[PDB]
């Protein structure tokens, strides 16, 4: 029996896939208490789990945007830079969080600590209290050096406890499927997609057209008009899972729904790339048009792209017909849904961490 | 890798306790729907559960209250026939849930349905569509004199598929103590009680003086005013668990909290004789004020007394003055709560489960 404090970061995508973990922790008998940003409250909440403030309203623009001394920030064209830059926003991250995220863990007294591989606010705690953390991957590939800027970042909180890197996590795990990868244990991605009010009607009922998903995340969308006008003329039934307030014709829907309960009644999905999203479609077999926005998820789409599971369009009409017409797409991603399913269960995980 | 279709009741007390088993095989990479009436949505999504409609909004009261014939129906004094008349209740609401329940499970295909005791709802569909069934049990006793009335009463609709008696579920579970009970395996109750925006402050800060949780559920508030001003009096800090549309000196708070949320921070509950109330209060080794209201709750109030848990009072200001002086009823709660640690956990209920 242990108390488990999760640590999350300020967006959805950085907070529902730790969801299953928590929830697998959960159902162990063991306690969890999920601590994020205060408009993370909502989601943790609306997964069924407790939650707990370590700041107020943020979003990572903010500390991506400004540095320590408290001057503005710009992103570096050239992609390595760019990801170093990325990671100190992450570093900057953990010392908005720190203080209200210690305090929790001084009062609480966790024995473990679970968080995603950029969360560092997660390992900080940890090694401050002298407890063991657990890793958890939400990516197709993490580059290392996201990771590594955002250590390097730390540095003077590291210092502070005696350190130069955070203490190994007492499990790494991973959940890239092995025919796809360029001290770590793989787990099957078990998808969660955030809170509706019910799963659609027309998800239950059969479906005579190719149904397309049209979804660019919760942070991309603030185009997508667009390609919800012509995709239809490609011969596509199409759904636009996107936030109600952003939310036609050939349009079956637009609004919010959690693509693990429309998956099955669709076909094909058009995203942003995103992290979650990916991974969502790839666990339940369907081909995918990605457009890779945000930097940090380029590496995921090359790893897509490659596998034939879907179409990189770094045009993007174009895509899906080829999709459309070719079937080898369909085929790679129901092969590495299969893969994922033979992949250990967050459930298999729980009893890795109590056996050791 | 399986489809679980979960069917529960029209109430809160009904839902929330399939909660954690639903999660739990969510966990192993099944595919979990729950299935309820209209009105019981924002519970199971507010668990983070995929929900589906099997009827409009609807309470026990309709279905208790009349019979098949259309005639008003009135409650016996005798406990006996009272309790059939209740277990008539349980038979008819299924009259009301299962033909979309049957339709949805004809579109999804489940390979296996989990329910409650007395949502017999389950057991027919699951019967109807020739797949095996999990019955679990979410009180501490449950009096088979309702079930029984239920199957009863249900007759005609088992003659339909050419039954006599539903076919026995593939696993009975049950949630009782060993050292508390008069073909079932016990599991341990993780309490699940319902969703809000955090856990409240004051539960982490230190405490200066016994606390006192006043909570009556979702039914029985619709007394709790009187016991809010006088039990400070006895020397108590008092908050009280109920609706926020229903929610002072003395009291700390009054409003919407999840039990399991704020017991740690708690050192006696008065309550209705709640089912999950009681289960809550008695996983986490507090002694409870147990003011049995509902007929169905009675064995289990009658079974938590005779262990000193606490007091059952058919006044109530004396029964907490009497736990408050007298330790022996923290001490057999916390005996029972160790005790309820060694039951397998939901977890390890999923691959008996998935193991035959
Ligand atoms: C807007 C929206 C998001 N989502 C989910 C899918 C993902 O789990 C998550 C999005 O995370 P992600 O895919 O990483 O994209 P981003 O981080 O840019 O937002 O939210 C839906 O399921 N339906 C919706 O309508
Ligand atoms: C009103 C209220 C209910 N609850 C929960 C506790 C139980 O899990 C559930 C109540 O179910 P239960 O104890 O069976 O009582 P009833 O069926 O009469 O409503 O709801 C809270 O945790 N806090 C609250 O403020």
């Amino acid at each position: 029996h242990m108390r488990i404090l999760v640590i999350a970061g300020c967006s959805e995508g950085f907070v529902m896939p730790l969801v299953p973990l928590s929830w697998a922790l959960r159902a162990a008998g063991h306690e969890v208490l999920v601590a994020a940003s205060e408009n993370m409250g909502p989601t943790v909440t609306g997964a069924g789990l407790p939650f707990a403030p370590t700041c107020p309203s943020l979003d990572m623009p903010e500390v991506l945007s400004w540095d320590r001394e408290g001057n503005r920030t710009t992103m570096p064209r050239e992609e390595k830079p760019l990801l170093e830059h990325i990671g100190r926003g992450y570093g900057r991250l953990v010392l908005r969080m720190r203080d209200e995220a210690l305090a929790l863990a001084e009062r609480w007294k966790p024995d473990l600590v679970l968080t995603e591989t950029y969360s560092l606010t997660g390992p900080l705690v940890a090694a401050t209290l002298g407890i063991p953390w657990i890793e958890q991957s939400i990516r197709l590939a993490s580059p290392e050096l996201i990771k590594s800027a955002g250590v390097g970042e730390l540095a003077p909180e590291l210092a502070e406890l005696g350190l130069t890197d955070f203490p190994d996590p007492l499990l790494s795990i991973d959940v890239c499927p092995p025919s796809m990868e360029a001290g770590t244990t793989k787990m099957r991605y078990v998808p969660y997609n955030g809170r509706n009010d019910q799963v659609p009607s027309w998800v239950f009922e059969e479906r005579k057209q190719p149904r397309l998903c049209l979804t660019f995340g919760t942070r991309v969308p603030l185009l997508l008009q667009a390609l919800s006008q012509e995709l239809p003329k490609l011969g596509f039934e199409v759904v636009v899972a996107v936030s109600d307030k952003l939310a036609p014709e050939g349009v079956l829907a637009a609004g919010q729904f959690p693509l693990s309960a429309i998956m099955p009644a669709c076909d094909v999905v058009v995203h942003h790339g995103g992290h979650g999203t990916t991974l969502t479609c790839l666990s339940e077999g369907v081909p995918q048009v990605s457009v890779p926005v945000i930097a940090e998820v380029w590496d995921s789409a090359r790893l897509l792209h490659a596998a034939g599971a879907g179409v990189e369009v770094p045009s993007v009409l174009a895509a899906c017909a080829r999709i459309r017409d070719d079937s080898s797409y369909v085929g790679n991603a129901r092969r590495l849904a299969a893969e994922m399913a033979t992949l250990p269960t967050p459930a298999d995980i729980v009893r890795l961490i109590e056996q050791a």
